[PDB]
């Protein structure tokens, strides 16, 4: 009977559904919220504060009319606060007391919204039976719902068994606890439904899918609107429904207290609802469920008006002056509810990982194992271990192998090796099938002849067991992050440089420069400074976000511009704040350092401010002299060493001279070169000391030129015998000191800071070398038996890898401009340069959805369709025509060319479909959330025209030709494991069991059965409709 007046006159409440006596708790009334005693039950008006704002001090606090703080319980805009009675702080996440008893306010707002049953500080927690319990200051089992050092835990009322990692609904409030059993409030439940009359009539008319629209799968969702039975024409005369007649669910059913007060609230303030009356969490629920059948009176009238519900459409679904929608403004239908983040969320805010539910049988699938060290990474995760999906990746990279001739029947237009992106997050069963895909097609297994013909690589270090096993292709080596330590730094912050002189990746040994006389010992590696993301594209990113506040993610032409305007700038500078020290330096050891192919990036040698090729960096003549002087004289043995001084010494001897004691053959007399390097721009030296190169026995009383040499302003450089020059002595030793040579300016000793060098940098070479010397080594066609495809070795060393894009390119403004034509045109330049291997950006068709720095720059990495790699329009290197056009001149050139291989991930699937899905960060780790586990409305269906046209279509030819790949098979790999405590990461021999796999069925478009998850949406926890009280979807 609600507010009842006893014999004495005091207000009581009884609850106007139960008639159960109110008592110790606040329920709003019209317009008043009181408190009714714990012991008597008697009210208490809690005065409605209206006028203030909410401030801060030196905290949030509120302040009324005259700028005064407020302190302890405060009744505030239809919420319950409570301010520090001193402080006048406002409580969030915790505790206060009120009548004696504990009431919690939430983490998010501070609003009262539960009773907790005590607090608990001197206490200790205990094991039991395999639990956690907490026993009091007596010893005694603590339950319930209660505070713990602060935090809100759950203690289950039966055993005292405390509650982790779960929603738990306590009094008719939701809580999540996390893996600590730390607890947070989500929503208020709904007591019940009115059972009256009128909503009998809001019933749906039946459970068929015509029923019920923005549906998914047989599923409802926030959005949908539905047939109801009855329809309240014009607000007065219940009449049937047609088949025209829809209404939104959102109506007419709520999923928590929350939405339904927010519901009443927002229909008042947008004049659908004529009441003082106040809705609050604490109203009663026959209050709330009456208002709410009231505002429909008010939109039926103005259905009747309108001659329609495109009105309500935009009231509930759209944004009304720049305010988030209705819908989107509720916590269970946005991001709050999804907890975005973490630091294992490297990416768009972390991920959801797809799991199994009977209500989902299309979705639903027996594999989703990672097999591998990682797992997500960026948008739609690609389930490479489900079988369907590694025929569909065997076709796609058959497709690639063979894209000139499937595509015009050019055969000479297909690409000969590939990169692995992302290698450490595909399915190892992938990654070795891919592997014996290439041993079945190119025999790359045989001989390092054919194996060279193929130099395929990894994005990924030691780390890439798969890839290493065999070494069916080059890993990374740590030139790389070694640099990063010791010669990138500004001056001051660089480590020695005797972390140059071994490459080590965790401990394990690639390869040690310091006296390397053997040959097929290193792991074949490959060795780079940057990339088109390794060391650029965060430093790009924060230039732009310094010139222009846009995020390194998402920004427009013009705030790049910008970015790389500054960017530019500062490359060119002595003092950096964006940029690399030391870059021609780095770049000289990669390129005379043994045992590895390196790798030149194309935004060392050409800026980003122009075209492609267009605007040459300022160290591009650095660059070319290193690769000139690399192709016309680097072979043999190698020793390195640091001296006295600091500096890094690197002699290579010449063809057939593995030791400094070797004579080699003619030819070598000619060969070889010595590197000096510094990291100390203030180096001077004394007037007796001398710096050595110990150019071997090969190179006894000889004259040596100069490639590169330290000037005050840069680096002059040299590419003839027409240079400063200087002679080894009768031991082959060349000497250096603080004078110069013969007077030669620059051929002296000393640290410079330079826009080009921070430290010291020069290179030598014999005189005389004929016109069209080449030092490099041809591979042979003898057999190999040890296992290995690649072997590192003269011949190996011989090749030359170029990255030829950067992210930041600009669009070109003509067909001349284009990627792929302007590299078609100088393909001979890089022949000259040296260039055995031309890897090409990734040519897939960009999403263009600005989900990421890749589908916002439009580098190929982000696509949809896997298998458009520029028809009928151009990506933003070309057409298909140009592409082969590309190919084939590179081709005529002397190259092979790299297909980037992307299996990890798809962007932009137009079609939805409903998954269950868990937060997880990038090992494929589930994070312990607030969203927990749910079915969730995933955007996972598409393609495109050409996946239609091409997934799947090689397969059974690819069966019949080389069955084996269609098999299960036994294979090993190398595993990293970490230490606990501290010691390096040590390997380990795995062995894995492929599945055989199918021929005959296509991946046409790609769908969730086929995913292992989804970067976060921002849809919500309770997108899907259920019934929160028991967990129940809402299914057609
Ligand atoms: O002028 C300050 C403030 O006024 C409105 O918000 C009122 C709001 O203020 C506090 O909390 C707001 C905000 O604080 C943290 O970021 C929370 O985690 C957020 O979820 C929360 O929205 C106060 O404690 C609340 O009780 C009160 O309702 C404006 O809307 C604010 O944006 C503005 O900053
Ligand atoms: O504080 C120490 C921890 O002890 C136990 O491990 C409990 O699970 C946890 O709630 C508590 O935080
Ligand atoms: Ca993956
Ligand atoms: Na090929």
């Amino acid at each position: 009977k609600g507010l009842r007046q006893d014999s004495n006159g005091k207000l009581r409440y009884f609850d106007l559904t139960t008639g159960i006596q109110a008592k110790g708790q606040f329920v709003t009334i019209g317009q008043e919220t009181y408190y009714f005693s714990k012991d008597h039950g008697d009210a208490q008006l809690l005065p409605m504060v209206t006028e203030g704002h909410y401030g801060t001090i030196t905290a949030w606090v509120y302040r009324d009319q005259n700028n005064t703080i407020l302190k302890g319980l405060q009744n505030i805009n239809g919420t319950l606060q409570f301010f520090d009675p001193y402080t006048g702080e406002q409580l969030k996440g915790g505790v206060a007391k009120y009548d004696d008893k504990l009431f919690y306010f939430e983490s998010g707002k501070g609003n009262l919204v539960s009773t907790v049953a005590g607090d608990y500080q001197d206490g200790h927690y205990i094991s039991q039976d395999g639990q956690t319990r907490y026993a009091d200051k007596q010893n005694q089992l603590v339950k319930g719902l209660v505070t713990v050092n602060g935090a809100l835990q759950y203690f289950d009322n039966a055993t005292g068994n405390q509650i982790k990692n779960q929603q738990v609904i306590v009094d008719g409030k939701t809580y999540y606890f996390d893996d600590k059993g730390n607890g947070e409030y989500l929503f208020t439940n709904t007591l019940d439904m009115s059972t009256n009359a009128f909503s009998t009539k809001n019933v749906a008319f039946n459970h068929d899918s015509s029923s019920f629209d923005h549906t998914v799968d047989g599923f409802l969702t926030a959005d949908t609107w539905y047939r109801p039975k009855s329809i309240l024409a014009n607000g007065t005369t219940w009449r049937d429904s047609t088949d025209k007649d829809m209404r939104p669910l959102i109506t007419v059913w709520w999923p928590n207290k929350n939405v339904q007060v927010n519901y009443l609230n927002f229909m008042k303030a947008n004049g659908l609802l004529t009441t003082a009356a106040q809705y609050t969490l604490h109203s009663d629920q026959y209050d709330l469920n009456q208002a709410a059948q009231d505002v429909q009176v008010a939109i039926e009238r103005r259905i009747a008006s309108e001659h329609g519900t495109d009105w309500l459409q935009k009231l509930l679904f759209e944004s009304q002056n720049n305010n988030p929608s209705f819908v989107k403004q509720q916590f269970i239908w946005n991001k709050d509810s999804e907890y975005h983040g973490g630091g294992d969320a490297w990416f768009q805010g972390g991920y959801l990982k797809y799991g199994n539910n009977p209500l989902t049988p299309t979705t639903n699938s027996d594999y989703r194992q990672p097999g591998n060290a990682f797992d997500f990474l960026l948008a739609n995760d690609v389930d490479n271990s489900n079988p369907v999906v590694q025929a569909e990746n065997l076709n796609w990279l058959h497709y690639l192998m063979n894209f000139g001739t499937i595509t015009a029947g050019q055969d000479d237009a297909n690409f000969d090796s590939i990169r692995i992106d992302a290698v450490d997050f595909i399915h190892n069963d992938t990654i070795q099938r891919t592997y014996d895909y290439l041993r079945d097609a190119y025999q790359v297994q045989q001989s390092e002849a054919k194996a060279n013909q193929h130099i395929s690589l990894v994005e990924a270090g030691l780390d890439a067991g798969t890839s290493t096993i065999h070494n069916d292709a080059l890993i990374e080596s740590n030139l790389r992050e070694a640099a990063t330590l010791s010669l990138t730094n500004e001056p001051g912050k660089n480590k020695p440089l005797t972390n140059m002189l071994q490459d080590v990746d965790g401990g394990t040994l690639i390869t040690d420069h310091t006296q390397n006389s053997t040959e097929n010992q290193a792991t074949p590696n490959y060795s780079i400074i940057h990339a088109h993301d390794k060391g650029v594209q965060e430093k790009v990113g924060a230039a732009i976000t310094d010139a222009t506040g846009a995020d390194w993610t998402n920004f427009t032409d013009e705030q790049l511009k910008a970015g790389l305007e500054l960017f530019y700038k500062d490359q060119r500078a002595t003092n950096k704040k964006y940029n690399s020290y030391n870059i021609p330096s780095i770049y000289a050891l990669m390129l005379t350092n043994k045992d590895t192919v390196p790798r030149m990036y194309y935004g060392d040698m050409y800026q980003d401010d122009g075209q492609y090729m267009a605007n040459k960096s300022i160290y591009y003549d650095a660059l070319v002299s290193l690769m000139t002087a690399r192709k016309s004289y680097v072979s043999g043995g190698q020793t390195m060493s640091v001296d006295n001084h600091g500096l890094l010494k690197s002699v290579r001897f010449g063809k057939d001279a593995m030791t400094a004691n070797d004579l080699g053959t003619s030819a070598t007399r000619t060969e070889g070169l010595g590197v000096i390097i510094g990291n100390d721009p203030k180096l001077q030296l004394n007037d007796s000391d001398k710096v050595t190169l110990d150019m071997g026995a090969a190179h006894k009383n000889q004259k040596y030129r100069a490639v590169i040499l330290t000037t005050r302003d840069g680096l002059a450089t040299f590419n003839s015998d027409q240079a400063p020059t200087a002679w080894t002595n009768d031991q082959g030793t060349l000497t250096f000191s603080n004078q110069e040579i013969n007077g030669q300016d620059n051929t002296q000793i000393r640290g410079v800071a330079n826009p080009q060098v921070s430290g010291y940098l020069a290179v030598w070479v014999p005189v005389g070398a004929s016109d069209n010397q080449d030092a490099r080594t041809a591979a042979t066609t003898t057999e190999n038996h040890d296992g290995k495809v690649l072997h590192s070795n003269a011949a190996l060393d011989s090749n030359l890898i170029y990255e030829g894009f950067s992210n930041f390119q600009p669009k070109a403004t003509t067909h001349d401009e284009l990627t792929n034509v302007v590299i078609a045109k100088n393909a001979d330049v890089f022949n000259n340069w040296g260039i055995t291997s031309f890897e090409m950006a990734p040519q897939y068709r960009s999403s263009g959805d600005h989900t990421f720095l890749d589908s916002t720059i439009d580098n190929g990495y982000a696509f949809t369709d896997r298998y458009d790699l520029g028809f009928n329009t151009p990506t933003k290197y070309g057409t298909d025509g140009d592409l082969r056009a590309t190919i084939q001149a590179l081709h005529h050139a002397n190259m092979q060319v790299m297909a980037d291989v992307v299996d990890n991930q798809v962007y932009n699937l137009p079609g939805k479909e409903v998954v269950s899905a868990t937060r997880a960060g990038v090992y494929g780790n589930d994070d312990a959330t607030g969203f927990g586990t749910q079915l969730y409305v995933t955007n996972s269906v598409g393609g495109g025209q050409y996946q239609e046209k091409y997934a799947g279509q090689y397969l059974e030819a690819l069966k019949a030709k080389y069955p084996d790949l269609f098999e299960g098979k036994a294979y090993d790999y190398w595993y990293k494991n970490y230490a606990n405590d501290g010691s390096n990461p040590y390997y380990t021999l795995s062995h894995g069991d492929r599945e055989s796999i199918p021929a005959d069925v296509a991946i046409k478009q790609w769908s969730a059965k086929y995913m292992n998850g989804t970067n976060v949406l921002g849809n919500g926890m309770g997108y899907v409709l259920k019934d929160w009280h028991n967990g129940q979807y809402f299914k057609l």
